[PDB]
């Protein structure tokens, strides 16, 4: 039901391992959409837009989902790819965030249905803590490692 | 929960003030059981075009803007002091809906600050006190160690960095999606005092 701590000492040297270990756990506490995510794009006017789409596949090179090429957020990563994704998991006291640049996947990733990878340059994980004091990690992507640090909640 | 989800939505069944229907929305959403109907994904900018969220507590609403309360140290504040441009999302996707609210995010008075943290109970007054919110920390008992002291508290004060912002209301989007159904979809946009209001393809 309730899952308790998050600290230094429990981090797995890839946070994707992380990201599995919480995604699986949604998946087994039957959350509505535990693949669902909040895409941030940004327009020409520096506009944040929000929407959610699915998270098809992840690894190491990025996290991957589906939308139409013509569609509102299709164009805007074309003029800006800098984008963040949001899991929603606060019904288990729960964030994650992902900052990076969508890059449309090649033809092959099997007319106007399209794929976006975002790249991995941060990796934020929150989870709500004792005292209503969260543990908030932050994965920074720097020289082919991680930089990670405790953020204040 | 399927009782809100089933029908469809269309220009009949809005009310010309798109809050009117939020307001609905968010009551569906308490009746339905949602683990925090309130919560909103809040979407910054920073000064690269590089987008930022976080999910906030939705305070207050009516026709001035959507407010929430945070540390005015954190990275998402920063963000709004250099652009104000701001997106919320209402992630309804188990009742298959989404509300996004644009605007403009502007710092809330110090006098409306007073209000709204004098309804909170001294737990959460005290607890606003704890944490230089976004800030790197050596270590969680940086902020245990903190939070244990402030219980050294009797009137509780505000601290200077602990206030809140309204988002305006320029653009709102609702969503009413479904299993196999194309998504109804209607944006209001804000013009000259009134609502223009379109119905968007999914
Ligand atoms: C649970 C859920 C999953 C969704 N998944 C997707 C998706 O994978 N791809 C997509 O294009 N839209 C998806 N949508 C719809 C989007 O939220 C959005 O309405 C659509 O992509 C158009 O966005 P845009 O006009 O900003 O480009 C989903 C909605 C919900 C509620
Ligand atoms: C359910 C929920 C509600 C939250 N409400 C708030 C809030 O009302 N105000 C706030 O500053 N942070 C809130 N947070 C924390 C933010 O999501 C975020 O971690 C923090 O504000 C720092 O964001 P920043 O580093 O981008 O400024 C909430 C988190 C969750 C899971
Ligand atoms: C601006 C606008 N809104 C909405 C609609 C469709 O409304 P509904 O399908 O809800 O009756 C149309 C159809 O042309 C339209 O032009």
């Amino acid at each position: 039901y309730t899952k308790g701590g998050l600290r230094r000492r429990d981090l797995p040297a890839d946070p994707l391992t992380l990201f599995e270990r919480w995604l699986s756990q949604a998946c087994e506490a039957k959350l509505a959409d535990p693949t669902a995510m909040v895409v941030a794009t940004v327009d020409e006017h520096g506009q944040p837009y929000q929407r959610i789409v699915l998270l098809i596949h992840y690894d190491e090179k990025g996290m991957v989902f589906y939308t139409n090429l013509g569609s509102r957020k299709a164009h805007q990563i074309e003029n800006n790819p800098r984008v963040s994704l949001l899991f929603p998991w606060h019904t288990l006291e729960r964030q994650v965030m992902v900052i990076g640049k969508a890059e449309r996947l090649s033809t092959l990733e099997v007319s106007f249905w399209g794929g976006f990878r975002v790249s991995l340059e941060q990796i934020e994980f929150w989870q709500g803590g004792e005292h209503r004091l969260a543990d908030r990690f932050l994965y920074q992507r720097e020289n082919d490692a991680w930089k990670i640090d405790r953020l204040a909640p």
